[PDB]
Parts: structure tokens; sequence; C-alpha cells
């Protein structure tokens, strides 16, 4: 009996903290992040080269994105769109050459590559190893070197 | 009995989880939000038209800032203040010229606007009919073409 | 036994609140934030004086930061490097030169002043009783009045 009030109470708190939950997930990812089922991508506003950008998300405790599908790359190029700028994604052709592949090492399940690319050709940078994410969604590949907007997954 | 160790054991976990709640509340606000009752205002620190920043708003998840007391007011203009510029409220007086409404189309509970306004005369940009607010709290009615402050109210 | 059902029904949801939460708390975090046992420090981005930080975090629902660990000074060392700029630290010497004490009033527990520092000479800034911290993670006395980057403690 004193039980039954017991997980009543909890009943009220439990639903107060989903309340107040649903209410601070869309505060935090305005306007930074985007939600797409159980991932949640969010950029940290500045730019980096691949490597770094890999150490940063790694560090933060999440990894770079991995688009596996149109809605959770429509939720990428929502992020470089509002920042102006494009961003690196998770994967890369570093081990086979016009093979891309997640930082797992599986093939991608989904693909949105501009016209004409990939092309490994980025000019004086040499060899075009990873990928870069467009405002229209689109995909280049792009030299690791260079700096690009930083949009990590968690 | 063992039940009762079930609901002692989510006791604890319930305690815990207000307690880091109520921190991750804290941290989130700081420094582009304002918490007042049940609403959380957070600013988006870029300027949209008064059309975009609708769309951007509701998009997000919430709405425009519809303050509708001194205390909601004063956190929307902690927020311009910390920005350096003005902000767009949700409030129009679209449908029914010098009747500022809500969005939902009732009249204001609340109003504070500054000496002389709403003039409904914004030079070359002819009509006012939205509503910026000022570091100091105060209302002006503004053409609702211009660029503004985003704050969402969530 | 329909209790039972329900305290069954508080795991779930209580577990669902636990995944959800330190997945945003990872995502809140990025990138302004770092999390070390019960403390989170956030930097806001600005520059301010020591007097109107300490308003700031104050007023936020914080204090300012008072690294009492190698650990909790690294964590505000790589925000300050994030940042490029030097921050303030919660600590001063404005009671008794020479003498650095929290704002509680007690001694540093923890300290890890640059080669020199302090020295208690600003140039024209006259005496130096605030406390930065640089991305290396060392400490120099400057002067309260100089403005600095503001980060928080929750
Ligand atoms: C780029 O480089 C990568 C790396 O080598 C290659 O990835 C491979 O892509 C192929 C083609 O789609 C893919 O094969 C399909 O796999 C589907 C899923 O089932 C397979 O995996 C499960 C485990 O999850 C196994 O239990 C199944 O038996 C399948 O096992 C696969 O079998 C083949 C031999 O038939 C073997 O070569 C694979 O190593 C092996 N994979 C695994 C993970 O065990 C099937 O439904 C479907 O019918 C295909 O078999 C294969 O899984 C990928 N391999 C790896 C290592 O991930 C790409 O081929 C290459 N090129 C491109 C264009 O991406
Ligand atoms: C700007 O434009 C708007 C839109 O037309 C006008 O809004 C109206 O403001 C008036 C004046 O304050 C306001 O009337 C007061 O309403 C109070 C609340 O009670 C009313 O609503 C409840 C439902 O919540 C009803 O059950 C009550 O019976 C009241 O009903 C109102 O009755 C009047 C006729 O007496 C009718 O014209 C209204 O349509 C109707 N409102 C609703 C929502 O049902 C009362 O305590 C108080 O005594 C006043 O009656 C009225 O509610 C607003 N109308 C709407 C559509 O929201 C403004 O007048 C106009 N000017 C300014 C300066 O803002
Ligand atoms: C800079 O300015 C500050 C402020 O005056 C001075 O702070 C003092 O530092 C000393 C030296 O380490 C420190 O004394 C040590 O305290 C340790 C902890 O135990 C003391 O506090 C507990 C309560 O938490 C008491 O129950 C203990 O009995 C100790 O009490 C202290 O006793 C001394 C007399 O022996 C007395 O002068 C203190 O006021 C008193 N402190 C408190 C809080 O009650 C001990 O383990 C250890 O053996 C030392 O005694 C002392 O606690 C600090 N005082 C205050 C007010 O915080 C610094 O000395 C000065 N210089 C520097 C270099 O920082
Ligand atoms: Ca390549
Ligand atoms: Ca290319
Ligand atoms: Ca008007
Ligand atoms: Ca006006
Ligand atoms: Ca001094
Ligand atoms: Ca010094």
């Amino acid at each position: 009996t004193a039980l039954r009030q017991q997980v009543e109470t909890l009943q009220g708190q439990v639903q107060r903290l989903q309340k107040a939950f649903s209410q601070y997930k869309k505060v935090e990812l305005f306007p930074n992040g985007r939600g797409v089922g159980e991932k949640i991508f969010k950029t940290g506003g500045f730019e980096k080269t691949f490597q770094d950008a890999q150490q940063v998300c790694t560090q933060a405790g999440g990894q770079m994105a991995s688009p596996r599908s149109e809605t959770e790359n429509e939720a990428l190029s929502q992020l470089v769109t509002a920042q102006n700028k494009a961003a690196f994604l998770s994967m890369t052709d570093i081990k086979t050459e016009g093979n891309f592949t997640y930082p797992t090492g599986e093939p991608l399940v989904y693909a949105n590559w501009a016209p004409g690319e990939p092309n490994n050709n980025g000019g004086s940078s040499g060899a075009e190893n990873c990928v870069e994410i467009f405002p229209n969604g689109k995909w280049n590949d792009k030299a690791c070197g260079e700096l690009r907007l930083v949009i990590c997954e968690f």
C-alpha cells in the first residue's frame, strides 16, 4: 500500500522528466543539431582536416557522420546549408581506391554522389580519399588534408 | 519484497536523473538560453526575416517568442543584449492594422511599446507589421522583410 | 501483480531515459563543454572582465572555474585551446597579496603557475589579482580589469 504510493510518485516524476527532456532535446538541437532515429548529428561550427575532425568527434564521445539513408543525408545537408560550409563525412577510400567504406570497413548502404564524382582529382592537393557533403546534399571526393566543416554523429 | 528492492532502486535512479538534469539544463541555457516557467527561449545567434525566422522556429520544434509577462520580456531582452542585436517577436498586425496579435490570433496580454510606437512607418521598407525587441526590452514595429535576431520559444 | 507491471514499465522508461540522457550530455558538451567528475565546465565563447564574468556565471546558475586537480585543469586548457583565448579562473589574491584563494576563501588545493608567475605586474594595468589559464594549461596572474574568455563551472 505504501509501496503503491511510492510507484505512483515515481510515475509522476518519470512523466515530468520525459516532458522536460523532450523540451531540452529540442532546445539543445536548435540550431546546430538534427535528430534522425537514434542518431544525433551536431556541427561544432569550425573547420578541420579529416584527420583532426576524426579525433575531435571521437574525443567528444561520438564519431564522424555516416549517413545511411536519404533522411540522414538531408539532416546533414541542413547543417552545412545553415553553416554555409561543406562538411567531411566519415567515409574514405583509403584502403581501396574507388571503394568508399565506413570507418568499420563495410561498404556504403547509401550514396549521393554529385555528377562526375568521385574523381580522385584534387588538383594540387593530389588524390581525393575523403568525402565532402554540399548544401544540396550531394557528395564530392575531396583531399583529406583540406579543411571542412566538422559534424559529429552521436 | 523483491518488488520493494526494485522501487527503491528506481527511487535512486530517478533522483540521480533529476540531479543530473538540473545541471544539464543550466549548462544548455548557458549562454544563449533563458528559462521562464515552462517556457524556454533560445537564440540561434543569426538574423533572418520574420518569415524565415517563423519557419526556422517551427522546423526546430518550437515557435517564435510570445512574451506574455514582464519576466518573459526581460529574458528576451537579456538575449538580445548579449547578442547586441534586436530580435523579432512572434506578434504581427498583418490581419488588422494597429492590432497586434499572437500567431494564434488572440490579442496581447502584455505589451512594452517604446515611446511613439507602433507607428507603421518603416521609411523605404513601407509598412511595419512585425515587432522587434531592443536590449532595453522596449518594442518597435518593424517591417517584416528586415533581418533581425532569431529567438525561438520552446 | 498489477503493481508489478507498473514498476517493470517504470524500469523500461528509466533505462530509456538514461540511454537518451547519456547521448544528450555528449551532444550538449560538444564542442564547448567538458565534464570531469560531477563538474561541468562550459565556455560561452565571449570575453569579459573578471567582475562581469563572475556575474555571468552566477546568473547562469553556476560559478567561475575552480580547477582542483590536473584533470580539471586539462579540461579547461582544452576549452581555451579550442577558443584560442586565455580564460579567467575563479581565484584571486584580492584579500591577501600573493595568497590566491577560491571564492569560498580557502587556499588552492592545486596550482599550475607558469615559470616566474605569479608576479603581480600588469604593467600599465597595475596590480594583478586574478588568474588566466593558457592553452598549455599554465597559469598567469593578470589584472582583473582585462577581458578574458568566460568559462563557467556547473
Ligand atoms: C568494396 O570493399 C568492400 C570490402 O571488401 C566490399 O564489401 C563487400 O560487399 C559485398 C557486395 O555487396 C558484400 O556481399 C554481400 O553481403 C550481403 C550480406 O551477407 C554477407 O555478410 C553476412 C554477415 O553480415 C554473412 O553472414 C553472409 O554470408 C554474407 O557474407 C559475405 O559473403 C561473401 C561471399 O559470398 C564474402 O566475400 C564476404 O566477405 C561476406 N561478408 C561478410 C560481412 O561476412 C549478402 O546479402 C549479399 O548477397 C552479398 O554477399 C560483402 O558483405 C562485403 N564484404 C565485406 C568484407 O563487408 C565491396 O565488395 C567492395 N565494392 C563495393 C562496390 O563496395
Ligand atoms: C484586436 O483584434 C482581436 C481579434 O478580433 C480582438 O480580440 C478580442 O479582445 C476582446 C477585448 O478584450 C476580448 O474580449 C474579452 O474577452 C475576455 C475573455 O472571455 C472571452 O472569451 C472566452 C473564451 O476564452 C468566452 O467564453 C467569453 O464569453 C468571452 O468571449 C468573447 O465575447 C465577445 C463578446 O462579448 C466576443 O466578441 C469575442 O469573440 C469572445 N471571445 C472569445 C475568445 O470567445 C472577457 O473576460 C472580456 O470581458 C472581454 O469580452 C475578446 O476575447 C477578443 N476576441 C478574440 C477573437 O480573441 C481585439 O478586440 C482587438 N483590439 C485590441 C485592442 O486588441
Ligand atoms: C593563504 O590564506 C589562507 C586563509 O587564511 C590560509 O589558509 C589556511 O591554510 C592552512 C595551511 O594549509 C590550513 O591549515 C591546514 O588545515 C588542514 C585541514 O584541517 C583544518 O581545517 C579543519 C576544518 O576543515 C579543522 O577542523 C582542522 O582542525 C584544521 O583547522 C585549522 O587549524 C589552524 C590552526 O592549526 C587554523 O589556523 C585554521 O584556521 C583552521 N582551518 C579551518 C578551516 O578550520 C590541516 O590538515 C593542516 O594540518 C593545516 O592545519 C588552514 O585550514 C587554512 N585556513 C583557512 C581559513 O582556510 C593559508 O595559510 C594562506 N597561505 C597559503 C600558502 O595558502
Ligand atoms: Ca580516392
Ligand atoms: Ca572530387
Ligand atoms: Ca502595421
Ligand atoms: Ca516603428
Ligand atoms: Ca596580486
Ligand atoms: Ca603575471
